[PDB]
């Protein structure tokens, strides 16, 4: 109970109805007397009994988005994979399986404002990959030809999949493409605060760091279950930007560059019971996700008080709002960066506008659209953005994109 | 079962919250489906004496008189008055008891850091729209305190049979008129345009200005509403205008001093108060960001980006953040310099951070809503956007009506 549940639009008045959030499969860690919606994770092998109904319920899905359910092959397709878990106890995808489930754990990811272009998405299956090696000429060809002289695409790579536990396939990086950062002797840090254990870990691997601060990190890759390896990313594959300002000359003397290629690679993808630990997926970048999280967290970058200084704000009184001031300038010139090195970036507002979009269309076709609203409203100006009035239902449907534990906490050393 | 963490990724304190346990009031949400973001996910006397037991039990809890001698003499005092009244009546330290936490429990309040700090007016005794007048007009003048503004709720008669309802029919008791264009656009306000011709329609007689105080609507014990105006010298306004910008001036804004919301139920212990304005001080970005750059409102971002000279061909130019931005400094700025309370986000998100590690601290939790809480503006930059809240329903609360209009029948 119940069937209908409607949204509202609160700028429109538009309102739909979901009818969609019955499919829904694995817990929200809400319940009926308490909300976790700001929580940001409210959480050995499947064995056979469990698996045949998981992969039953996405045989039946797949067959019927190619309307060919209760089909003879639909039908054969079912008792092959049925054998297939009592005699091997997992099973293989079709790579039609794989391409399906791969765009639906994104269409499904509730929490990602780009979903519009989720039928788009380039599918490379590296599920004969075997080496360390083999995944680094895999990641380097996907990061090659998302990058595409700028004009991205969206694309992910599939390693295969989780057998026993105890040969996982897995990129080390949170990220393909990220700086280094290190801390320093006397408490401060150069470089992205965000990523300065990782990068301990590759100098503990035995990578050089030049500590800079914008390097590179290397990808630290592991295969079947082994040891992970240390591979440098071919620097000319590593599109990168400058940032300037418009009509602030000094901003380029700030001296700050990013990556263009945002490349997600330490996610968890589930297909019908399957679990690929190794599923770098790239897309491109939302300005605000660089410009005020990347740039403005205190935990970050951290750049506002920089900026606002040459900006000649007064800093004294908060009432005065220099950081929003700050902020706003900062996020014009990523843009302005992106755009004028032809490399592809949405605004926010643009992006907002086109989430709106998708979920009606979401409702109109598929009876539902899960979102998170928490996530999809951006970090800046969200009451100026149509998703701020939208009324959004969250919830798991399945494919779908999962965290996972860090490999240094279980990984077993060679 | 189990204490929940939430933990602050900017800070990464972690406090465990154990008070969600004595919720007893449902959020919307499921095992399977967040309702987060729902804007409202939708007695007699059998029901009506537990609902008031609990009440009391904490009451005396709080006094740190449980089990004593008052409070099972309240106990015997309040079900005999419930079988034999059908209700029963609060006695006045229930009620300013009542009252505060009421606002201590408001889920989607970022000034709860006040709450304590709320003056109480009991009137109960009231019978007439005229009574409610002058108990508003009292309200009024003593919240505004010449820009020094204080705290403060009124509370009229409780709901009985629930044809005898006292109510506010303003949703706010300090309002600017909105009127519907003959071109179909809309003079003042939009998100009054209904309340406004109601108004009209009961004979106010409409400045048809831009930014016209509306009168008060004032139902009292389930008859028709009457109208009052309030004494002009009782509301406090401010001319808006920009440290810099001198032409802002020129755009012929203003706002009103005084935040009183008068259309929401006060819940306690059992007992529907359907007529309790309360009032507290503004946080910038409600005016600055909502009442005046929502598409559904005043609606000026276009406006004053042109007196900024801004590019406003392509949205990739920020220019409406721009804007945002300077018309939130022009608020602050402007009741800053006439001395009246005021608070920005940072100011206010930095407080309810405080706020947060006191109520864990000494009560083991607060129910606090993310979605509200964060500002509507540069969110990620105030310290509430990276911290985990967790979201329940405690009593006493305040509760969502209806539009006193779908439901009266005149005569
Ligand atoms: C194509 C352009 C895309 C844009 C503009 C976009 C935008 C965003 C943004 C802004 C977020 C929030 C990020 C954060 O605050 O950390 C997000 C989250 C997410 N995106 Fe997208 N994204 C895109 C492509 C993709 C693709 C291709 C996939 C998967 C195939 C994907 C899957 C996800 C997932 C799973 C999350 C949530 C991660 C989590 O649960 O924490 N996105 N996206
Ligand atoms: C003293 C200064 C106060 C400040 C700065 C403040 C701030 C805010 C803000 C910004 C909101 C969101 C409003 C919106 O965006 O529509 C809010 C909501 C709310 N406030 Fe406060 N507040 C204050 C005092 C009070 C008082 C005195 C009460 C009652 C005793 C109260 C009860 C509430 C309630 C019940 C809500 C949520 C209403 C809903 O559920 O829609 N607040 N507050
Ligand atoms: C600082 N907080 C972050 C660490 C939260 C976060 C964690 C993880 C994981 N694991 C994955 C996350 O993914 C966000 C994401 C994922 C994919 C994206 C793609 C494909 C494109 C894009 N522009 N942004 C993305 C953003 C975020
Ligand atoms: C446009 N969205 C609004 C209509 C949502 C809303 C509805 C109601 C009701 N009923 C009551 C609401 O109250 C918000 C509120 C309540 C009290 C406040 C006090 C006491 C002070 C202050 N500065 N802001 C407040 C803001 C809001
Ligand atoms: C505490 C809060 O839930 C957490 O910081 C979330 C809030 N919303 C977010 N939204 C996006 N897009 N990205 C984030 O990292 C977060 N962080
Ligand atoms: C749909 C959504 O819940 C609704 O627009 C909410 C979002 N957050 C809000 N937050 C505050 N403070 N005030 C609001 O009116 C809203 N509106
Ligand atoms: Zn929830």
């Amino acid at each position: 109970c119940p069937r209908f549940l409607k949204v509202k639009n609160w700028e429109t008045e538009v309102v739909l109805t979901d009818t969609l959030h019955l499919k829904s499969t694995l817990e929200t860690g809400c319940t009926e007397y308490i909300c976790m919606g700001s929580i940001m994770h409210p959480s050995d092998v499947a064995t056979k009994d469990q698996l045949f109904p998981l992969a039953k319920e996405f045989i039946d899905q797949y067959y019927s988005s190619i309307k060919r359910f209760g089909s003879k092959a639909h039908m054969e397709r079912l008792e092959e994979v049925n054998k297939e878990i009592d005699t091997t106890s997992t099973y293989q995808l079709k790579d039609t399986e794989l391409i399906y489930g791969a765009k639906h754990a994104w269409r499904n990811a509730s929490r990602c404002v780009g979903r519009i272009q989720w039928s788009k998405l380039q599918v490379f299956d590296a599920r004969d990959c075997t080496t360390a090696h083999g995944m680094f000429n895999y990641i380097c060809n996907h990061v090659k030809y998302a990058t595409n002289k700028g004009n991205l695409r969206s694309a992910i790579t599939i390693f295969p999949q989780r057998t026993d536990g105890k040969h996982d396939f897995r990129v080390w990086n949170s990220q393909l493409i990220r700086y280094a950062g290190y801390k320093q002797p006397d408490g401060s840090t150069l470089g992205d605060p965000a990523n300065v254990q990782f990068t301990e870990i590759c100098i503990q691997q035995g990578w050089k760091p030049p500590r800079g601060r914008f390097d590179v990190l290397p990808l630290l890759l592991q295969a079947n279950g082994n040891d992970p390896e240390l591979f440098q990313i071919p620097p000319e594959l590593v599109l990168e930007v400058p940032i300037r300002h418009p009509k602030f000359e000094w901003f380029k003397d700030l001296g700050l560059k990013w990556y263009g290629l945002p490349a997600v690679s330490n996610m968890l993808l589930e297909i019908g019971g399957l679990e690929f630990s190794a599923c770098p997926f790239s897309g491109w970048y939302m300005g605000t996700e660089i410009g005020v999280r990347d740039y403005c967290d205190n935990s970050r970058y951290n750049i506002l008080e920089e900026v606002a200084k040459k900006m000649n704000l007064d800093m004294r009184k908060t009432s005065s709002l220099w950081k929003d001031q700050a902020l706003v300038e900062i996020n014009i010139a990523v843009l302005y960066s992106f755009q004028s090195d032809k490399v592809t970036i949405v605004d926010h507002h643009s992006a907002t506008e086109s989430f709106i979009k998708h979920m009606e269309n979401e409702y109109r076709c598929r009876g539902g659209c899960p979102a998170d609203w928490v996530w999809i409203v951006p970090p800046m100006s969200g009451s100026i953005t149509p998703v701020f009035h939208q009324e959004m239902l969250n919830y798991r449907l399945t494919p779908s994109f999962e965290y996972q534990p860090d490999p240094w906490n279980t990984h077993v050393w060679k």
